[PDB]
């Protein structure tokens, strides 16, 4: 039994749990281990949690940040349904009594035993919540459609439960021996040296002499810092390049062990590639010892020198400036740190980029500060996970500052929180620590934490770290790690129907590739993996039976498959369908939809709704990922095509957009559709400007037959090819309703455009503080500072709201001007 598990999270993680042995490395397995026990009494806390409590783990509560409605009920054992007038300001328990009142006529004879499933989804109705603030309900307002809801007993919820169980004497300079290398290129060489603790140098960096292009130096390279002085953080990062300047490979590494135990002495250091000093990348080095060059050093010896413990470290115009700064202005707030502490705690982040980390006691002052710290706000604990506060006491303070966050607003930030997982220096973190305990008490947070590790196991680099997490998580959840199983089988089948698909496209025409496809699906083995799994890009929604004839793929570079699904139990609501696309890279996407989705929460938290399309999107591996497929939609190029035999038949291309809505949409219908057009458009139109969204053609513009606009294919954003406001004629012409002239259906746009920028600016720093949290990622488009720059001036955060949107005015009036 024990040997079936590890061999399935070898599978499922992609990397056999022997090479973590075949390493021999204390810290891999003194992770393992450690992890392992605190996951297995998770899983142990969970086991003994109450029907209602489970629920909120399975299936947690997707809840929206008077009039009475139809809605369907029904029964676990029955097929027997009933349909009641409910109104949206009802709880779930009141429509609970409604179905115990309605069976108690049927079967001729209490509401807290029961739950209500939503029919063929992981999606549940409980708590003292209003219908109306259920996102499930709330969708079938809009839409129109009957909710189909099912009573689940108490019995029956603890029955899938039981189912699912398992020192400062050291005043001598710091210096390092810089023996020989191992590389290949083809001038001479020089091994440049800098000790960092963060962004930022503890000591001038020192150059090593010139040697011809197997080297040897053997020099003893001394830094203007004493060794008593070196933060517990220390970083020393080297850089091998060629001058005659041409880099070839980079590498740092820790001062100081995993046990605080300062290391000594000879070290082989296995080189990364280059593309100069990179302070950020990993301590660890290059797996690939075959090709990899080494860079061999000598720590030199000092006696063991252990870091010293928290006690002994314990025992150890003001306002103007608050609201990069000079030397004076630096010496100001050190000099008034204690009033910092009393009356400005949220400007802590300041407090520590001012504080002098190559002076030991002046840490220990900041230490004794933060320790008698009061609790920061998520937003203000948010900047201190950034590579600018590497400190272990610093990066401890902002877990204990995040603790408050909920499960809703920990899923906005969970991809910011497993890219930060990349400036970590150990294995064992508060951070990991944090992350996997609340997978361990959300199951919804668990699917994508691991999911965004596990899409970046073909990096190098993180492949060790990653690996090791979503092992202890496995060890934590057996069930959910078998759930996660059957996902990665049917990922495993679309890659290699994919490649199929790539071929025969450059052998035949797609009615007959179309056809074999089909063929290669209604295989048991295609037909058993690619049906009834939890869909990865939301664990709520169910694929059940593949529809084979449904199927296709697109006609794009890389053919993205098309796969739908139907349902039995769920009708409408299983009719759900998913895009694989494999060859590009979906995590630009990814974050620039997640920023989208943000924007529309912080919309809803100020009252506005602008109907955007939150469409999922999930790298899954290696440049593969999948896209939730929005159902009754096209692009603007296929809608403007302007067909025959078609209802929609346009005489001007200005007509197309408004002719197709008129089909879609007819007599009383079409006023909700320009409506729901006019505020998508407005939504889209800041969104696409404040994230700078270039080369906006028609065919990556899409529409909803509800009137509904949104923004597909996300290649190129912060303007990185600086973009200005768009607005096309074809969308005017739909918000004026079909009219040259119409002021007053303009300004009213003009109105929700100027509104959604202003709520945005509000959130101005939420934005910058997890962009900036991204620049771990190594995103091509998101690497310096003129990446971050971009939202500081699209979104205007220094101006005031008066200049702000007097500029943004400027903007759409331009916009209007390039409008023909
Ligand atoms: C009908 N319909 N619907 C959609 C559609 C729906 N929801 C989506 N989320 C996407 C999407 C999103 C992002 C990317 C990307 N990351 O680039 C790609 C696609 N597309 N597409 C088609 C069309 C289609 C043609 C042939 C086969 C199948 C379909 C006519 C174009």
């Amino acid at each position: 039994v024990k040997k079936l598990i590890n061999s399935q999270i070898s599978l499922l993680i992609g990397k056999g749990l022997h090479e973590f042995d075949s390493l021999r490395d204390p810290e891999v397995n003194d992770f393992r281990t450690k992890m392992r026990q605190f996951c297995e009494e998770a899983a142990a806390h969970r086991q003994q949690l109450g029907w209602v409590e489970w629920l909120q783990y399975s299936f947690p509560l997707q809840l929206e940040p008077n009039r009475a409605l139809l809605v369907n009920v029904k029964f676990e054992g029955s097929e027997e349904s009933f349909t009641f007038q409910v109104s949206t300001k009802d709880m779930p328990l009141a429509l609970m009594a409604c179905a115990l009142r309605k069976k108690a006529t049927v079967f001729r004879q209490q509401p807290e035993e029961y739950a209500l499933q939503v029919n063929g989804r992981h999606e549940y109705l409980y708590g003292n919540y209003p219908l109306c603030h259920f996102q499930y309900i709330c969708s079938c307002l809009h839409s129109g459609l009957t909710p189909h809801l099912t009573m689940v007993h108490s019995s029956s919820i603890l029955a899938m439960r039981d189912e699912q169980s398992n020192l400062w004497s050291l005043e001598q300079p710091f210096s390092i021996e810089l023996i020989e290398g191992r590389k290949v290129n083809a001038m001479k060489l020089v091994v440049q040296a800098g000790l960092f603790h963060g962004n930022e140098m503890l000591c001038k960096t020192v150059s090593s002499s010139e040697v011809n292009v197997e080297p040897v130096w053997k020099q003893r390279l001394e830094f203007d810092i004493s060794v008593c002085d070196l933060p517990r953080m220390a970083r020393l990062c080297f850089a091998l390049y060629a001058v005659v300047d041409c880099p070839i490979a980079w590498a740092n590494l820790m001062l100081f062990d995993y046990k605080d135990q300062l290391k000594t002495g000879e070290r082989c250091l296995y080189m990364w590639p280059s593309v100069l000093l990179n302070p950020a990348g990993t301590v660890r080095g290059n797996p690939n010892t075959e090709s990899a060059a080494a860079l061999v050093i000598y720590l030199p010896e000092v006696a063991p020198v252990y870091f010293p413990a928290l006690e002994k470290i314990l025992e150890l115009l003001r306002e103007i400036l608050e609201r990069e700064l000079y030397e004076h202005e630096k010496d100001l707030v050190w000099k008034m740190r204690h009033e910092v502490q009393e009356h400005f705690p949220e400007a802590l982040a300041r407090l520590l980029l001012v504080t002098k980390w190559n002076k030991h006691e002046d840490v220990a002052q900041m230490l004794y500060l933060l320790c008698s710290w009061p609790e920061l706000p998520v937003l203000s604990a948010l900047e201190l996970l950034d590579f600018s506060f590497p400190d272990c006491y610093v990066g401890s303070f902002a877990i204990k500052s995040l603790r408050k966050l909920t499960d809703d607003e920990l899923f906005q930030y969970l991809l910011q929180l497993v890219q930060v997982l990349k400036y970590e220096s150990y294995l064992d973190c508060e951070l990991t620590k944090f992350l996997l305990g609340r997978a361990l008490a959300n199951r919804k947070i668990g699917h994508f934490l691991f999911w965004h590790l596990r899409s970046e196991m073909h990096v190098p680099s993180v492949a060790l770290r990653f690996g090791l997490i979503m092992e202890a998580y496995c060890r934590g959840s057996t069930h959910h790690m078998k759930v996660l199983m059957k996902q990665g089988e049917a990922l495993s089948k679309l890659k290699a129907l994919n490649d199929f698909v790539k071929v025969s496209s450059q052998k035949t025409t797609k009615p007959q590739t179309k056809e074999m496809m089909h063929m290669c699906m209604r295989q048991e083995t295609y037909m058993e993996a690619l049906s009834h799994l939890q869909s990865p890009l939301d664990p709520s929604t169910l694929l059940e039976e593949v529809c084979v004839e449904q199927c296709t793929f697109m006609d794009s570079k890389m053919k993205p498959l098309w796969i739908m699904y139907s349902s039995e139990e769920a009708g409408s609501a299983g009719n759900v369908g998913i895009i694989f696309k494999n060859g590009d890279d979906l995590r630009q996407d990814m974050l620039t939809l997640q920023m989208i989705q943000l924007m529309d929460v912080l919309w809803k938290q100020e009252g506005l709704d602008l109907r955007m399309t939150p469409y999922g999107c999930l790298p899954t591996g290696d440049r593969t990922g999948l896209i939730e497929v929005v159902l009754h939609s096209d692009t603007i190029a296929n809608i403007q095509l302007n067909k025959s035999n078609m209802a929609a038949t346009a005489a001007f291309n200005k007509d197309a957009l408004l002719n197709w809505l008129k089909s879609k949409n007819p007599g009383e219908a079409l006023d909700r559709a320009i409506e729901e057009f006019t505020l998508s458009c407005a939504g889209y139109c800041v969104a696409t400007y404040v994230l700078g969204i270039g080369d906006r053609h028609s065919d990556n513009i899409m529409i909803r037959e509800s009137g509904q606009l949104f923004h597909i294919d996300f290649g190129h954003f912060l303007g990185n090819f600086r973009v200005p406001f768009i607005l096309t004629y074809d969308f005017v012409h739909v918000i004026q309703q079909g009219k040259t002239n119409n002021s007053e259906k303009f300004e009213r746009f003009r109105g929700y455009c100027e509104r959604a920028y202003t709520i945005l600016r509000r959130h101005g720093l939420l934005f910058l503080h997890l962009f900036a949290l991204m620049r771990a990622a190594g995103l091509p488009e998101l690497s310096c500072s003129k990446d971050i720059q971009y939202l500081k001036d699209s979104l205007a955060l220094g101006k005031t709201e008066e200049e702000a949107l007097k500029h943004f005015r400027v903007k759409f009036n331009e916009a209007l001007r390039e409008s023909w």
